[PDB]
């Protein structure tokens, strides 16, 4: 019942329907990648691959606008956005191009006899499961660092972007890479798990939800091969009382609505001490009153719709469950009147412990806002949670936002920004947010042979 | 139907019995642990965990003999081996103690605004499974690591090993460390299930065989949490024409027959150019008629029994079926005359690649010999294979023994010795020998969280 397709979120209308790959093209596929990592890529030198990832990285720059507007179409991103999401999937390619002759030169190791150094070579094929939320870096996160290495990628995509996946698959044969170095797939449930007990599969990397990881962990356990998880978060983001209230505001806004709030490093649990509240809270009321939302290609468009109805429906109803189990509904919590998945931008306040979307993750326009009485009982608020991807910290005070930062248990903290996206920094998360850390020098170490050679 | 006992195999002699940990038990030590990492472990700083882990190593060195005779008793490993094993135990200890300040200590990111660094904290409590033919050196390459890090360890031994089990724990205790630091627990298979699934554990460490470790990752992967796998491996050792001869019997014999060739990188298929395989044979058939098999407790024999009935019957299965399907054997391939677990060092030749030993790992003293015409032939013949563990390569050309050694698929080459532990060297494998490193400061990274810490 899996149905590969576009589906405009603007416009709630089918633009365009794909087949599943049957069992014998997933073959073929398979089939052509080994082959071609065997024989061809992994052969390479770094510098010939480099030609290839760093010539993708300047067609996507070229083509930008193109890339951007399939983003737009199948799910929803306004369009400053999505030339966003372009400009750091070049950038991303670009990191792993450039360094990856450092990242993969041979690391010797001090001995007081004889030598030992560390050799890195590929593995195989590596197999991507990806979600629709962005789905160029998604992709990008994964292909620049492994082709650099000498890997093959077998990718398969969120059923409701398939034109981005073809689009970065045509992408790598325009800019040159053999066919096989890496290819598109379109699967149910079952052939991905038959896929996953492919013993050319070498390595699992998997962007998505909870549910979605734990039946993939598993497989890939199972098959005894090496996986990474990109989980969802609850990110809080921690307002100190000598923070910069109107900076803390402006990254806020941007850290929840960003995407329509799609992220999983989304500013979810805002997490503001008592002195600052009053003012931070009407900070937020205002702004999300500025949002320009509509046609995610229209010229004034800060957001657009929701990327699906039931991306949508799920937002609503969590927000509709936090108003019934207590929460007051500050702004928003309704479709908008109109045709496609809009939905206003909405804050909750009074979320208690005993609430049931405290512990849940809200991925949508949704803020919710949460006053505590000190450093510590902010601390403790944000550690109240299942999940573990990113985190901010608020605070004049340099020196105290890095203690609080030591203390939130979680991937990664931010100070006085939002979580933002970079190549050179390392991202992933601890507890329910997965593990394994993609980007920076750390991306590229997750699936390679990395061979002890010593001499005595 | 687990059954946690010494059965000594030099007697055959069931000497004690101990009783599963109840499922109240487990709670216990579970709440103990969580209890003790949160509110004292993580929170000493990594100079008095020092204190505590050298002092550790300090008891091991003291007690050397106490402890070696233990791993004699309850699984026959001769005495100069066990003493060996528990004096690299202690340097692990030392290692990680001394290192891991150096080791944990922050890395600045080299970003284009702002200021990032990674910061390395514990996870929690790591659930460390492990096996019977190293029982100390196997604890502590997990317990020092992580155990410095800041994590807290359940351990679940071998059940043929308790009170080489036991003794590890009261170590920790007799260290200083506080109790829920490091257990032991007797667990069958359904209570250790249960246990991975616990929130509390964050990590699950396994050393052993491939259907354990199928079982384990996939229990781990369901519930959401990072494993580390070390499982079979069949290495290769390579000699080729222009090898020291003699250097390369002796670090075969070692290799194959150290601990009755019950080590998981033994050099289980040797492979010897045809121009130097009469002589190999001819020294390698004599050195093994110079061993001192009998009682392990005695410090002048070399070689003990096999650690159980089980071991020692499939061993000696392994060889009668080599013959049948057309192996030579050259010696051995016999239960000795006495009381004990005790069988003959054994060779067999003509191993074809129809025989059904040729995939199989024998865990046990049996040397299987491969005449190859070339080095590409060598190459591809260690090549041939499911593991990819270790591995050894023999030339007094040590730039052509680095071609071979990168053109191996495995985890490890050792030139011109067989492989063999140390802490500064990093250990694992590829293919179905499973995936990870442990020791060195590679060892000490599997379960920490890496922190990202970013002021833009």
């Amino acid at each position: 019942m899996i149905v590969y397709q576009t589906l405009n979120p603007t416009t709630e209308t089918v633009e365009r329907s794909f087949d599943l790959h049957t069992p014998a093209q997933m073959k073929d596929i398979t089939d052509r990648a080994e082959h071609v990592w065997k024989t061809d890529w992994k052969l390479r030198s770094i510098a010939q691959r480099k030609e290839i990832v760093s010539r993708a990285a300047d067609l996507l720059r070229r083509d930008r606008q193109h890339h951007a507007s399939l983003i737009a179409t199948e799910m929803g991103k306004a369009l400053p956005d999505a030339l966003e999401e372009i400009d750091v999937t070049a950038d991303i390619l670009s990191f792993y191009a450039n360094g990856a002759e450092e990242f993969l030169a041979p690391t010797p190791l001090k001995v007081k006899t004889g030598q030992a150094k560390i050799i890195n070579q590929p593995l195989g094929i590596i197999y991507c499961i990806e979600p629709w939320n962005f789905p160029y870096y998604q992709l990008a996160r994964v292909a620049g660092p492994n082709l650099m290495a000498g890997n093959v990628v077998i990718a398969k995509h969120a059923p409701n972007v398939p034109q981005c996946a073809l689009a970065f698959e045509k992408l790598f044969h325009d800019a040159g890479a053999p066919v096989g170095a890496y290819a598109n797939i379109f699967l149910d449930n079952d052939q991905s798990a038959e896929l996953i007990k492919d013993e050319r599969i070498r390595g699992v990397a998997l962007t998505g939800s909870e549910r979605a990881g734990q039946a993939v962990a598993a497989q890939a356990g199972a098959a005894l091969k090496k996986d990474t998880m990109e989980l969802g978060g609850s990110d809080a983001f921690i307002v100190l009382d000598d923070a910069d209230l109107d900076l803390a505001v402006k990254w806020a806004v941007w850290g929840r609505f960003a995407n329509n709030g799609q992220v999983c490093t989304a500013a979810k649990r805002m997490i503001v001490h008592e002195k600052v509240y009053d003012a931070f809270l009407d900070g937020l009321k205002t702004a999300i009153t500025r949002f320009r939302i509509g046609n995610p290609l229209d010229r004034d468009t800060t957001h657009g719709p929701m990327s699906s109805l039931r991306a949508m429906e799920l937002a609503l109803d969590q927000t509709a469950e936090a108003v019934k189990g207590g929460a007051t509904l500050v702004a928003g919590g309704k479709r908008m009147d109109r045709k496609g998945f809009f939905m206003e931008p909405t804050i909750l306040t009074d979320v208690s412990k005993d609430n049931p979307v405290f512990y849940q993750e809200i991925f949508g326009p949704v803020a919710v806002v949460h006053k505590v009485a000190s450093e510590q009982a902010a601390i403790d608020l944000a550690n109240d949670s299942p999940y573990g991807l990113g985190g901010a910290v608020f605070s004049r005070d340099i020196a105290r936002a890095e203690k609080v930062a030591e203390q939130v248990e979680t991937g990664m903290v931010f100070i006085n920004t939002a979580t933002a996206a970079a190549p050179e920094l390392p991202f992933g998360g601890i507890k329910n947010s997965g593990f394994g850390r993609e980007l920076s020098f750390l991306g590229i170490e997750e699936f390679i042979n990395r061979k002890l050679v010593r001499i005595g």
